[PDB]
RNA sequence: UUCAGCGUUCUUCGGAAUGUCGCGCAUUGGCA
């Protein structure tokens, strides 16, 4: 049951990539899954549905004009083609067939208006009272245009879909990304049946494109890599919880194929464990959502 | 010789702001 989940952001979001100063306009499926797990644990729900039947996608840019999917890594002005990152759903088939030209790719890049990124310079006055000093730091945020929003597609049974609806409503108050609970990431989310995507997903093409940041199991990896065009993205971070350890602990470093990576042989994903001797297992979504296309 | 005032100017010409600062310091950065 693939359900579109559109997110409208009221306040700017941080979405850090490596540092607090930087910012991204989207987040990986794992970052969303980790937020969904944290929420389910707060609301005292069973994690079996999320860990066994929920399939999600990286949040993708959406505009009133169009919904943007990630640019497939398919061999085809090379600058114009490399600058392009997201292609509207209507132009995805044209891009796959090679019917797109460099000027058309430039127009597609200009078409997206997800938002306007910025850097907010904050200060910490915690040490001023102890003969210390104010400490400047920078938070990179991204402000969506009013029509613009981030959407994700969630697939699963009816039970996990309803659980997702509950977690999503709680999540909007919780927020997403970094510096949430410090002014950022408040969003309001709608869950609906989308005719566009379900029709798009009902295609049996010769190539498979990874909607979500995903990694195959070892046995899956050996068949999948042959003839694959892909971009290994390091997935790293600290553990966010009150019960994992007394102090803040980094997760084990993970590498996942990025969204838009094209694999000839489809691989199902796996919820990996990036924990290192903690009081609970830190789950890292790496399951795979596939858009089959014809090239 | 008496009887009366009547007309014309109602303000004018200059000067209309000027000079001086136009953010500084601390954290940060930089050097070590």
């Amino acid at each position: 049951v693939v359900k579109l989940v559109k997110l409208t952001f009221k306040s700017p979001v941080h979405f850090g990539m490596k540092r607090l100063s930087d910012s991204n306009h989207t987040i990986a499926a794992d970052t969303l899954f980790s937020a969904l797990i944290i929420e389910a644990l707060q609301q005292q729900l069973e994690l079996s549905h999320l860990l066994n039947n929920l399939v999600i996608t990286d949040l993708f840019p959406y505009n009133k004009t169009s919904y943007f999917l990630p640019k497939p890594l398919i061999r085809i002005g090379y600058k114009a083609f490399k600058k392009l990152t997201y292609i509207p759903v209507e132009n995805y088939s044209e891009y796959l067939r090679g019917e797109i030209d460099s000027l058309e790719a430039s127009k597609i890049a200009e078409s997206l208006n997800l938002g306007k990124a910025s850097l907010s310079t904050k200060v910490s006055l915690q040490a001023v009272d102890h003969n210390g000093e104010s400490e400047p730091y920078s938070v990179g945020n991204f402000t969506f245009y009013p029509e613009s929003g981030l959407y994700f597609l969630a697939k699963g049974n009816a039970d996990t879909i309803g659980q997702l609806e509950i977690l999503m409503h709680a999540l909007q108050y919780s927020g997403i990304g970094g510096k949430r609970s410090a002014g950022y990431g408040q969003f309001r989310c709608t869950i609906e049946d989308s005719g566009k995507f379900d029709s798009l997903l009902s295609q049996t093409g010769n190539i498979a494109i990874l909607l979500s940041s995903a990694m195959a199991s070892d046995e899956e990896l050996v068949d999948c890599l042959e003839d694959a065009r892909y971009l290994l993205k390091k997935r790293t971070g600290f553990v966010q919880s009150k019960t994992y350890a007394d102090q803040l602990v980094k997760k084990k470093d993970f590498y996942a194929f990025s969204a838009g990576s094209t694999f000839y042989q489809k691989f199902n994903g796996k919820i990996f464990d990036v924990s290192d001797n903690g009081r609970h297992s830190v789950y890292r979504y790496a399951k795979a959502f596939w858009l089959e296309g014809k090239i």
